[PDB]
């Protein structure tokens, strides 16, 4: 077990974390975090039998609401929390049958970091697209990414493009036709 | 055990190392090491039951005295040593009940490096904020940080901001109100 | 076992992956991937008893054909596949007696990544020359290389020059005279 | 065992590798490799009871002779070889009582890389000062250093300054007075 298994094997759960209004202008690559969030949302719709979409909101009333730029799937499980780690009672039971987790959002050193560490304690295989991850400061971000990259072999940091291709082992995959449509989309900020 | 536990669990000891006058102008990010030193000092005051503040002075009389820019807590244990590693008889017994250590200061390749290696031999969980760490030369510093980043799983290098948030798992924490005051402070050199 | 053994010990198989026309202008260091491909091709000819040369073609008819800039050996095993990972039934049986693999080509995050992960599952010792590896985007590439560099001790990422020297432990090697001819060649893009 | 022990414990052997005339103008940081070579040479003289100095010459007659800029100690063991790895019968028996090795020279991806890998097979603790290491190309060098940095816990890459301070745990060391003289010297190329 070194890469994401084919989408048919086990269950994967996507996790859009704290992509809220208050952070939109305070992060540089926020737009690329929104792009990846949509990329995974459309992917989720293509294979909804094996995938789940979870959206987290941190202290909503006080400077926080999921950015309208992201069109969430109709089967999206949106919860609201005050704990920095996105592991709350509500999502804990939602991952009782899920073997994999795609955590993407903000902040790399804060919410993301404590979420993935908790997910690693639950024996879950976490896969993080650097593509859709950010922070307000570069030093705070860098130090967090270098750390999670040493949490192998159950934690891996790649890109949104690679992740999609990992789940579809073959190009003659029945769903590839629909998946390849997503890879052609151009992210706001060049990669 | 992959991140700092909540401040209520066990004992943590902050370690301000060799932030003296002789180094003030010889280091580029010395001011940011002073900022973090103050950040951890105020944090220590907020939860003094589970935290300890230790300040080290290396060969004081000969070019050395803790910089007046840092306002030390009243419960600070300041000791003076000649050994590069900040593990001397005086601090060895002071860590008989402490499970965690936040080492921050100067120099990354010298005093810091030999301190954390000794702390790892004592089974202690060391957490280092790159935020408040420096060196006179970049190459000396870089080579030291890449090394300590391979001393997992008991050694972790993040930032001052992340570290504070690790100790406070929830934003509805009784102390968060007082802790969040520190995160709003702006470091002299942009991160 | 920490580096490539002398070419006489065991069997090594070179793997030129998906270096096709459609990618020629979409990658920056494509020319250096072609250079290394030729470097390994001539090397293969010098010691053909212990080495094998394998070329992969991904969906040929639809934008794909091995670039004419690469002169393949006469003993080259060229196969065509639709699976992103270059592990297909045809090459699986071709590696029944091979202990080492030199994987070089494109893309670092896509085909390469899933190929080396599968090769690691087969207990094979993979050695990757960063020299002859690329991607359309830097972020996609970087994130892939940082990952495979944590797949030790059976996966190693060096350069084409180092790899050749690893196989020839001594400069008084009977074949060194012919091998040293290859190292003198200048890659299109400076290293 | 995470850092260099005090010079009194066990035996350490310095290794100046292939710092010859033919490479002087083909490497950028060759002068800094010469500086470190002299730094370790003077250090060797200060504690000659526990240290050994070994100089390697690769194919001398044909473009090779130790650079006159380096003043070798009178107790230096200079040998000549044709094997890229600096492990030849002559030095193999010279390390029968030595527990540590400081390998510094050129090339990072070639001679150095194969030397340290062989030294790791001999159970020796290798410590490499990035300070005194180089290559003709940056990509060849970088890929080699990232690799050896994953060969822990018996291989460590720091700087010449840190290494000297590791061996002298205390500043009140009987020899510190003589050692501190070396740290004050300015390397040709700024670090």
């Amino acid at each position: 077990s070194r890469l994401m298994p084919h989408y048919s094997k086990g269950k994967t759960a996507f996790l859009c974390v704290d992509l809220q209004e208050a952070f939109s202008k305070r992060i540089e690559n926020f737009a690329n975090c929104v792009f990846v969030a949509n990329r995974l949302a459309r992917l989720h719709e293509l294979v909804p039998e094996n995938t789940k979409y979870i959206v987290t909101e941190h202290y909503p009333k006080g400077l926080g609401r999921i950015v309208p730029g992201i069109t969430l799937p109709q089967t999206a499980h949106l919860i609201e929390k005050t704990r920095f780690s996105c592991i709350v009672p509500q999502v804990e039971e939602l991952l009782e049958d899920v073997d994999n987790a795609v955590v993407f959002g903000i902040e790399g050193h804060a919410c993301i970091l404590q979420t993935v560490a908790d997910l690693l304690d639950m024996n879950k295989r976490v896969f993080l697209p650097k593509d859709g991850l950010g922070s307000q400061k570069k030093t705070d971000f860098k130090a967090a990414m270098k750390l999670m990259g040493s949490w192998s072999p159950n934690c891996e940091i790649t890109t949104s493009e690679s992740i999609l291709l990992q789940m579809t082992k073959d190009a003659m995959d029945p769903n590839f036709k629909k998946i390849s449509k997503l890879l052609k989309e151009e992210p706001p900020i060049p990669l």
